[PDB]
């Protein structure tokens, strides 16, 4: 009934849904070449037109995959730099923190861009560097980073790019090979519109080649997952949620009928626009400049009335069938609004209607 | 539903499971957090033990995850464990210290023998820098029912701390953790308790799950953190959660009350496991283990020893007639596994004994 204006979880379709109504063996061909197998060949399709990719499906939240990736990927010797400007860029310094990875990290803050300048910087004072990560939409504000160029200045610097794309891969266009990605992670959940369950992560083979031995952990070993659906067929070493697979596989095939990431993504930046232009008739104010706007969630400024509360406005908006999204800033007051999952145009009309229904401080 | 599945888990659910994940949730919304996970932790701790001191955690991904998420967070700097491996479990548990760099005794009798409390009991007297020790319930390699109670009372009168996989075992094998001194017993959503995978969780001892603070090698992992996060946030995982999965598990928990608690299901299991026994002897096959031995979760049996049987044509001849069986597991023993837990009743006990005749090719 509700329709979640979140980053996901989201409103899947019906179909999505029903997809999971089914049991899998996993040991069975069935889920491993017919089901995984074909996600995987289609994910790295999806991320390139190139050659010289691969993807690993990893059980758990999005973070487990970036955290595979940081510890499987990272040598003994290894120093991560992250451009942190956010939640997403700080839990990458977290991890590395607690995997004991030296970390040289680039923090302009919450609600600021880093600049180029900045990366260049890291990268030309301290030669330890030998992996860069970077956000390509800062959820927390639903800022988009401009990681062309900030890959592009790693790899001239001869550093490993690690892209947590986890609120972006599938609903804004990117070719990793072509931006010199290594290792993009990303969500069976937002963009790609399935349910939560694994995340993954499309490697460049020969970067992937290198994690062999280096993890430090046995769940979260990147190669060794990669090397058992490798030589076993889609296999999975340990169990895998297998009806949120089945759904993936299905939300796969829903992208492909939309049109691709170019129709998704068109019907994402239809959606923001929309909203925010709906917002500001309102009396609403973004909580960042137009020109930093993701097409996929967008940060508002609480309204400055004393009668103001979130969970008030909230639970208005829940009656309405709406549910909106927590502020993630610290030193702003602010609400979140996503458009991804099954958000129309219509949706957001409705939605506007319903968010001045809740206006209750206002006549 | 075109199979039943006689695995361990991935298994055949009930249609009310699976129907339970045609819902979407928000992961910041309390009818998600407060009405579906604080109800599952609340039940799974009374149906572990009816004694006061306990807690759980839910820790997404495989139940491998959970396991390593208990050993990497409640073992210190310098911690020792001593594992009981019968079975690949035991040896996983092995290699997971392995991998943290947790120093680790293992206790192997043998794939198809029950750990000698006498080595167990020997090796701890002799090594007093173990902190902790480490046994699997159900031995789903040959389906082997570990003897925990004296091997968790030797090690409790030593001193140290107890961690029970009952991967295979919770839910369908009545234990009472408090009363057997296990200070951390895992288990996984989609064995005995008939969910769908998506998570894994932890039923703790409150005062020994407190001293993981701080201890973790795993962001993701962290059984502490996670655990802190879902007691002052009202069952908020950290990190996105597989929602409909959980949505599924608090559907099984409800199934499992109505079909009389672990008393019941396990009276169920152990009369399907007992019939499936007496047939595949009437059908000339052997079990691997003793029937003292047994759990009623599963049965290891001998390949026959007929020179054009073959496990695939086997295994494709029951997929054909509608049921799935399990490769064999055990080092140095040619051997298949038929499990007899999820949608599995006594009629499809007797139906399956049709099947399997039917599917004996080489006779
Ligand atoms: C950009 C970005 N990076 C990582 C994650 C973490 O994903 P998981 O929650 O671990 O699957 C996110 C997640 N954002 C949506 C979930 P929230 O609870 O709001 O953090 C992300 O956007
Ligand atoms: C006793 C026991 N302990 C751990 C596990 C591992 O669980 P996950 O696969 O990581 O959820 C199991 C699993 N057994 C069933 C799955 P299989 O592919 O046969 O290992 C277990 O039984
Ligand atoms: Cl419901």
């Amino acid at each position: 009934e509700y329709l979640l204006l979140t980053p996901g979880p989201l409103s899947t379709s019906e179909a999505v849904r029903e997809a999971m109504l089914k049991d899998w063996c996993t040991w069975d061909d069935e889920y491993n070449k017919d089901i995984v197998e074909v996600i995987r060949t289609k994910l790295v399709k999806l991320a390139t037109k190139h050659s010289g990719y691969t993807s690993v499906l990893m059980q758990g939240s999005g973070t487990a995959s970036v955290e595979a990736t940081i510890g499987s990927a990272i040598g003994k010797e290894g120093k991560l730099l992250v451009v942190d400007n956010g939640a997403y860029g700080a839990r990458i310094a977290q991890i590395a923190d607690y995997l004991n990875i030296p970390c040289h990290a680039v923090s302009p803050g919450e609600t600021s861009q880093p600049h180029l300048n900045e990366v260049e910087t890291a990268l030309a004072s301290d030669p330890a560097i030998t992996h860069v990560a970077i956000v390509h939409c800062e959820t927390t504000t639903g800022m988009l980073n401009p990681i062309e160029a900030f890959a592009s200045a790693a790899k001239a610097h001869g550093k490993v790019v690690i892209l947590d794309a986890m609120s972006s891969f599938g609903g804004i266009p990117i070719d990793i090979a072509e931006l010199g990605i290594d290792f993009m992670i990303s969500s069976a959940n937002m963009c790609i519109q399935g349910v939560p369950g694994f995340g993954f992560v499309i490697a460049k083979k020969t970067e992937l080649e290198k994690c062999q031995g280096q993890a430090r952990s046995l769940s979260l070993d990147l190669y060794d997952q990669w090397h058992c659906m490798e030589v076993n067929h889609g296999k999975w070493r340990f169990t895998s949620p297998t009806h949120t697979v089945r759904a993936f596989y299905q939300a796969l095939l829903e992208l492909e009928q939309e049109g691709g990431i170019e129709a998704r993504h068109n019907r994402y930046q239809t959606n923001q626009k929309t909203l925010v232009a709906g917002m500001r008739s309102l009396g609403f104010e973004p909580l960042l400049s137009d020109d930093l706007h993701s097409p996929i969630i967008t940060s508002f400024y609480s309204p400055t009335h004393s009668d103001y509360q979130f969970k008030a406005f909230y639970t208005r908006l829940k009656e309405q069938g709406f549910v909106i999204y927590p502020g993630k800033v610290s030193n702003a007051d602010c609400f979140r609004i996503g458009n991804i999952g099954e958000v129309y145009p219509a949706d957001i009309e409705r939605l506007i209607g319903a968010i001045e229904k809740a206006m209750y401080w206002q006549v």
